[PDB]
Order: structure tokens, then sequence, then C-alpha cells
């Protein structure tokens, strides 16, 4: 009967090991109190974040560690009841593993409208890879490789129709299936360019 709050992370929900992040819950203007939770990996109960650590629905993490990663949700209290939990915020830590290599075939320079193959490679196998694109006009879109039986050290993605106007800068990350919110250092940025 009371609208569920939202939950966000500042500056981002993808944060390098040791760096700070703040999670913010915001409910109705008449919220009297907030609670924050994180979902347990392989336990049916969830973790209450200690109330001494949530001030005005804010939970500040001075240096993120692997133990902070996972799904968070929050509620607030108003009109004698607690709200349902927010939509989950997934907090991710990067930099736990050496970065993979990212390359384009046939070329990082691609005619407008053409498609291209990107390859993410690693010296040691990962459970899976993700290829993320960020541009001036859109949110991060990550393609996911299909996880394989005993992990893999190479993944192949197809990207584009590339267009001139957009910016097509990609990075790729490796992760292990049993802790999927702990990622490698990102690969070097690979920018696809269109001659025109
Ligand atoms: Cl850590
Ligand atoms: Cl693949």
């Amino acid at each position: 009967t009371i609208p569920k709050p939202t939950l966000w992370a500042e500056p981002d929900s993808v944060i390098t090991q040791g760096s700070p992040v703040t999670l913010s819950c915001q409910g109705s203007l008449e919220a009297q109190e907030y609670r924050l939770y994180r979902e347990k990996k392989s336990a049916s109960w969830i973790t209450r974040i200690r109330p001494e650590l949530v001030k005005n629905g804010q939970f500040h993490i001075p240096s993120i560690t692997w133990e902070h990663t996972g799904r968070y949700g929050c509620q607030y209290y108003s009109r004698a009841r607690w709200s349902e939990l927010s939509d989950p915020l997934v907090l991710v830590m990067t930099g736990a593993y050496p970065k993979p290599t990212l390359s384009a075939q046939p070329s990082p320079v691609v005619t407008s409208g053409g498609r291209v193959t990107l390859q993410c490679e690693s010296q040691v196998a990962f459970g899976g890879f993700i290829l993320c694109k960020e541009g001036e006009d859109e949110h991060p879109q990550c393609l996911n490789s299909q996880p394989h039986a005993r992990g893999s050290s190479r993944a192949i993605f197809s990207v584009g129709p590339v267009s001139p106007n957009r910016r097509w800068s990609h990075r790729c990350y490796g992760y292990d299936l049993n802790s999927p919110y702990v990622w490698s250092s990102p690969s070097d940025l690979l920018e696809l360019l269109v001659p025109g």
C-alpha cells in the first residue's frame, strides 16, 4: 500500500577493489526509518546491514571488498508499516584478477553498418566473460559469453551494425561462476572506428 523505495550507488555500482562507494535508499518524503539488506550466497536468510551504519538511508563503504558484493535491497517505514523491498541493486567489485585482452576481427576500423567480431582472451581460464559498451548516448550494455564446463580462456562476441555518430568503446571482464559479482580488472578500452 506504500510505494517501494529505490536504491542506488554512488559513484557507480561497479567499483575497483579498495575504492569507496555509497548506497542510497530513498522512499517517500514521510519515511521515518530505513533498513538495508544484502542477499546471502547459498543461504536462505539475508544479511541485515547494521543500523548503526545506515544514516538517512545511506550506507557508506570506505573501501569495497569482495564481501560487500551482491544484491542489496532496502525498505522504509511509514504509516505504521514497512514497505516491500526495493528493486535489487547489484554491487560489483572489479580488479580481483588480471585483466583479459580484447581484440577485433577483421579490424577495429569497420565500415558503417558493418558487423565485427570481438575476442576476449586470458592466460588463465575464467568461468565467463562479459563485453561492455559505454557511449555518450546510452547506458552500459554488457553481452555475456556462454559459460563452459571447465571455464574458458577465450570468448567471441558479435557486435554492430556500428554507426559513425555513436561512440563504440568496449571493455571486457572475466569472472568466476561461484562469485559472479567479483570481476577482473577491465581489459584495455577497444574503440571501434568508422571511416566516413
Ligand atoms: Cl577484496
Ligand atoms: Cl564464445
